[PDB]
């Protein structure tokens, strides 16, 4: 066996991944041991990415009020977090 | 000599790519002519788009009809515990004696 190679690219930036190192056994078809080794990488929990919903329209209570929420997700990419459309529910008085 | 291969065991992740491991044992030997553990990909399907609903806003009149609002938080994750909705943030304002003024009629401009 040759010297073990450096650990390659980690799969994910956070929340668990795998990192690989490899080696080659020159002039040997079946050598002693494994040519490839794996390890866990970036085992830190992913940051709690957050996005805010749009404000609701102003409605009277003379005071007028409106509301918004925040969508919190443990993600490695903000593009994987999205806020859906506004749902209006109406009934008569 | 190597013994029979073991089961593929457990996938690393539920979705988005993982590794499954199976093993064997070199009987009466420290160094057999192979690798004791074998890997294969598992659960390469993309993770589902989980959706959670925000709490409803209080019912409010329109002008007689009453309305309320909510949104949906969508995230591609393998675990629902990693998606949550934050606290409701309320912003108010004063409409004063006009009932409108800055709330609805903006800046009243009169030309004399």
């Amino acid at each position: 066996w040759t010297g073990w190679g450096p650990w390659e690219r980690c799969t994910a930036q956070c929340g668990g991944g795998i990192q690989a190192r490899r080696r080659i056994c020159e002039n040997g078809p079946d050598c002693a041991g494994c040519n490839v080794e794996y390890q866990s990488c970036n085992t830190n929990p992913c940051p709690e990415l957050k996005k805010t919903t749009p404000w609701t329209p102003w409605t009277p209570v003379h005071y007028e009020q409106r509301f918004r929420y925040t969508c919190k997700a443990r993600l490695a990419d903000p593009n994987l977090l999205e806020v859906g459309r506004q749902r209006i529910e109406m009934r008569y008085c």
